[PDB]
């Protein structure tokens, strides 16, 4: 699926540009390190409100996080 | 429901109202039921994102269409 890959990558995206593991990203929104290793791989049952909660754990805005999709989507 | 969780919603509603589709043609569309588009109209919380993509698909509305309706209804 092309929409679960591109947002796959950004997850993965923007936990890398802030210098988190997925350790780190698991701790601070209180999920497990294989759930964040598991939504990079296959991101199709993340749901709206897990991606809340990572988008908040990233320190990333909504807004940015769809406009950072956009471009990914964009791209391809 | 969040603001992010309560304009998921109402951008997919107002994307299948614009389209002139009942939640019936919803779910036929998407290949999803009917009691589960009623219920991600009111609260997108479980919405995942495969079933994200499916919506999309049965509204025929394009990925980023609906990324940019949201990012427009986040920002109102």
């Amino acid at each position: 699926s092309f929409l679960l890959s591109k947002v796959s990558f950004v997850i993965k995206k923007i936990r890398l540009e802030k210098g988190m593991t997925q350790e780190d990203l698991a701790y601070k929104s209180n999920l497990d390190r294989t759930y964040i290793s598991g939504i990079e791989r296959n991101s199709a049952n993340l749901t709206i409100k897990s991606l809340e909660l990572i988008m908040k754990g990233l320190e990333v805005s909504d807004v940015v996080f769809f406009e950072m999709l956009i471009k990914e989507i964009l791209k391809h």
